[PDB]
């Protein structure tokens, strides 16, 4: 029961350079409140018309209102461009419910690719990844972001063996096969090479583990931690790649896909 | 072509991944081309759309369900095939879904169905059995709140509940009656077993897993019915249980 709105909003952290925050009324989509310096990174409208068109149902699924935390981790990334072809910016955001009216303000911080300054140490270049059975991404951590180029919803639900190189992929077959066999207990390989968001490959040192229903014996989720021992040769990982897209066909990807898939079934006792 | 090749009261029909209905079959539900999304319930579209996005379409049958239009709305489990120098087509087996206390019962031992959630306690997934006995889809479940679906006063029971998995390391154990909230409005009683799913490295919880069996179901036999009634403490609650979560183990 209050309602801070107007100026009561002010809570510089400049005081970062590339962070910003917004207030955006829950029912209009209007942004009621936006901080300085955001024209200086790069108004008054429907935030949402700032995003790239893919995130918009992102931007709205992590800002329901039966979501978020009161004012007194739940963020979510967001490509934002003040217009222009147009110019993203990936940004790290958390949401936060507050009144004006009941609306949403929101901290956003500019990301940037870990493998330029300030470089992420080669000792914490650590992310994880999680996939069902029928081997589509569940989930990235958030340590993944800076690491790939990619945000979170872009991977979600897409083939794992799709971000392998075509040369490490038939490893995948093999690697399932200990997963299952090592029954939980994790278990180092390497190298493998992903591809990141500028279409080049990071090389990775990769732990891998499973969660197991108790009740059927049969495999959720497959887990892994990675290590990027090299990273790419391009260190902007937000960048486009000078190839057309990806694709659909993916020939023999479907074919080892479904063929992991078939193996995960197995209760493991 | 092969038109109805895995197989009553369901049908079949493949669409076109470029536009619409190309083949539908013998029709036998006891009421009554164009893109086939247009039969399926608004809510539902984009849940076909993704899974059959190509990329995706191929045992266990991992299928999905949506409700389809007659005159009315029915919830159907369907099983999508990627069905190739000419046409791309999606094949989809369809199957009215019945109640699980309907005519077709399911024998109370038999009546199980599980339940996966994040530490935010919002429904990650919900198993296909969880259809047949709640009414829901699992589309309506998933991203939303796992204690809205609680019975007001079973609520709080449940930041006990999650003490003890976060205790429990993993090891399962069962809980006296919850209630849950089916899609008519009505609560079942449920006896539940909890797990979790702990991350080695960082030893946190990623997901609670949760196998409940229902030992009451509701005195409307069809839970799939609209419900006769309109559609801050749950948020509060919730963000303790988060908040506890958040410690390793061990």
């Amino acid at each position: 029961g209050s309602s801070y709105s107007m100026e009561q909003v002010e809570g510089i952290t400049s005081e970062n350079a590339d962070m910003f925050a917004v207030a955006v009324s829950l029912v209009s989509g209007k942004i009621l409140y936006i901080s300085n310096q955001v024209a200086s990174i790069f108004s008054d409208a429907k935030f949402v018309e700032f995003l790239a068109p893919h995130d918009v149902s992102v931007f709205h699924s992590y800002t329901t209102p039966y979501k978020l935390p009161p004012w007194s981790e739940k963020s979510f990334f967001c490509r934002v461009s003040v217009g222009k072809e147009i110019r993203y910016q990936p940004f790290r955001m958390t949401p936060y419910l507050v009144k004006v009216q009941l609306c949403c303000l929101l901290l956003a911080e500019r990301v940037h690719s870990g493998y330029e300054a300030p470089r992420i140490p080669p000792e914490k270049r650590i992310f994880t990844t999680t996939h069902t059975p029928n081997c589509l991404f569940q989930a990235v951590d958030e340590r993944a972001v800076p690491l790939l180029g990619y945000l979170p919803q872009d991977l979600i639900e897409t083939p794992v063996l799709v971000q392998l190189h075509p040369s490490d992929r038939p490893l995948m077959l093999a690697i399932h096969k200990k997963i299952l066999q090592a029954g939980g207990q994790p278990f180092d390989y390497s190298p493998i090479r992903f591809r990141t968001r500028n279409g080049e490959y990071i090389t990775l040192d990769t732990s891998w583990s499973s969660f197991i229903n108790p009740w059927s014996r049969k495999i959720s989720f497959i887990i892994g931690r990675h290590k990027v021992r090299v990273g790419p040769l391009n260190e902007d990982v937000f960048a486009a790649p000078p190839c057309p897209e990806e694709k659909t066909p993916h020939p023999s990807v479907q074919e080892l896909t479904e063929q992991i898939h078939r193996l995960l079934m197995q209760p493991v006792p």
